[PDB]
């Protein structure tokens, strides 16, 4: 059912690679592009890319869903997956991460290293190549170009706020507030992970109205915040065999949802333990932070937050879904809430 | 004269920064964006950015050069400078460079490091922000967006070929051929440094014809090749007080014009010296390579190549300038040939 939706989307990847890797001496760069694409855009759940396709099929009249229109829909879905790949290749370098999607991070691969910086930019370039190849004659062409560009700018502003609040070797507990946290996740995750795929399908369906996009945004940016909060919870308490990646938030001095909650509940003694042990590479210091989170019942605080968040997002769907089919937002809510 | 053209272009930078750095909690990210912009887009000769303005003034009828049209011209000129800044911030990381434009490389700055990866992407994002803010209602809007996107993709393919031919710790003398060299520079430099600013002004002047852009390209890509050959010559034989940067091509195992010329002229003994000493960090090995280049009269070979190249580019101007004013290409030829 959901795995069959997944299978149909994945089966289009081979064609995406062929169209992108189709001049001889430059063939070595194209062979490297193929390796970058295969290593990084394949191995995930493809939820963002699939959201484009599922939303498109639910927003466009079935008699208008011809072979070429569906081809454009899974191409844009794959552009969303490429945008995620570009950001994650770079994010893994800047966060000093080890693994991603069950394998070593592209930059950690022997023979890759900081050449991954240019590889990340190539993934970004592939989006606009695919949009030109498949959507240049469509009335929503410029809307899609501007949407991917604006989503990248917002993510990058978010990444800047994330990195500025997490300086290496500096105590930044005073800056780990709820207000700072909400602004970081709004920009670094909410815009590109949730608004982008639904907005892309909306534009392809000819739904270009400011009011409709603003209403969809009201639901989706709140869903984006939950998704990042769950990502911060899983960084420490998730199973790496399930998440496919090793957590680094504590070592990286990140303004995680966990540290924000810790500081709101900590006694003066607990604050001192957090101050002495946070943002450092020493395994025993990281372990001390985890023990403090468990002492403050942060896993239980997360489960209560997830319940309260799900009800809030469902209340936002009742308020702002119209005139779009509620199934567009309910499908996405089912996939992110566990 | 040329310094007054330069001064007028530089005086618009303060407005570019204000428009880009104009939401409070996110203010810290905006303050970082301002620091990235001031450190990296200021300190150069601004030749690419000025080329847009000079070409625009020479291609557009003076009665059509109103205040708003000129404002759009120096804004696009600054978008070209931003594109260069994005690529150079990243290139300095991947080439392990120390200095640029007379100061330490942005990534080498204490407190910056690999966060410069996101800073480079922010510079790239600023191009499309400025194009939307100043050119969205112009008929050449999409032509400019697609031109900057295509120029970035070609540069990135070029950067891939550059990095693949220069593996760290691997002997790659067999791959340092004239054919490989010509393909690397065509993509990594020629397209974005020479075709882009003239094409941008051409589109702003309403010159959008395939034939006209192809003719301009025939001159400009050849000029781009010369510029990269001079860049490779200056990497070793240039004065860092004049170039503003320290050479790393020998240490980085790069397919430089110098090593290509060395291999074409080397005796079996000289080839062995090059093989033992190229692509390594040891100062005495780098010195041994430089001595071999001087023994093979490569500085004299470069001066003869520069003379032969200047005559060839001037012959290309006589063939392909029409119907554009030859001054458009002659101005650029004067600034790059020393
Ligand atoms: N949002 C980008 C990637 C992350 O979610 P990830 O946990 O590295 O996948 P981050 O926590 O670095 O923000
Ligand atoms: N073209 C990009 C930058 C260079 O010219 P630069 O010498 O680093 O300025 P490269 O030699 O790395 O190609
Ligand atoms: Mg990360
Ligand atoms: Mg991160
Ligand atoms: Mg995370
Ligand atoms: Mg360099
Ligand atoms: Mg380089
Ligand atoms: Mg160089």
């Amino acid at each position: 059912v959901y795995a069959q939706e997944k299978q149909d989307f994945v089966q289009h990847f081979s064609q995406i690679v062929r169209v992108l890797t189709e001049h001889p001496e430059i063939g070595d760069a194209i062979a490297r592009l193929k390796e970058v694409l295969e290593y990084n855009a394949i191995g995930g759940k493809y939820n963002r890319g699939l959201t484009v396709v599922v939303a498109f099929r639910e927003l466009v009249e079935p008699r208008k869903q011809d072979a070429d229109s569906l081809q454009r829909a899974w191409t844009v879905g794959w552009c969303v997956e490429l945008l995620q790949a570009f950001f994650l290749v770079a994010d893994d370098i800047m966060d000093s991460s080890l693994t991603r999607r069950g394998q070593i991070c592209w930059y950690q691969k022997p023979g890759v290293g900081l050449d991954a910086i240019n590889d990340a930019n190539l993934l970004e370039a592939c989006i606009y190549r695919l949009l030109k190849l498949y959507c240049r004659e469509q009335p929503y062409y410029l809307n899609l170009i501007e949407l991917f560009l604006q989503s990248s700018y917002q993510t990058e502003i978010g990444q800047t706020l994330d990195l500025l609040t997490a300086p290496q070797g500096n105590v930044d507990l005073v800056r780990f507030t709820e207000k700072r946290y909400k602004s970081i996740v709004k920009y670094k995750t909410a815009f590109a992970s949730f608004y982008l795929p639904i907005a892309a399908a909306m534009y392809m369906a000819g739904i270009d109205g400011e009011k409709e996009h603003a209403n969809a945004k009201k639901i989706l940016l709140e869903m984006g915040e939950f998704f990042q909060i769950q990502d911060d919870y899983l960084d420490l308490f998730g199973d790496p065999s399930v998440t496919g990646k090793i957590g680094t938030d504590i070592q990286d001095n990140k303004c995680s949802w966990l540290v924000v909650q810790c500081l709101q509940r900590a006694t003066p003694e607990q604050y001192q333990i957090l101050k002495e042990n946070y943002g450092q590479k020493e395994a025993e210091k990281v372990a001390r932070v985890k023990a403090l989170y468990e002492e403050l019942d942060l896993p239980a605080v997360f489960l209560q937050y997830e319940e309260d968040s799900y009800s809030h997002i469902m209340a936002l769907i009742e308020q702002y879904a119209a005139p779009l089919p509620p199934a567009v937002f309910l499908g996405l809510a089912r996939k992110i809430y566990k």
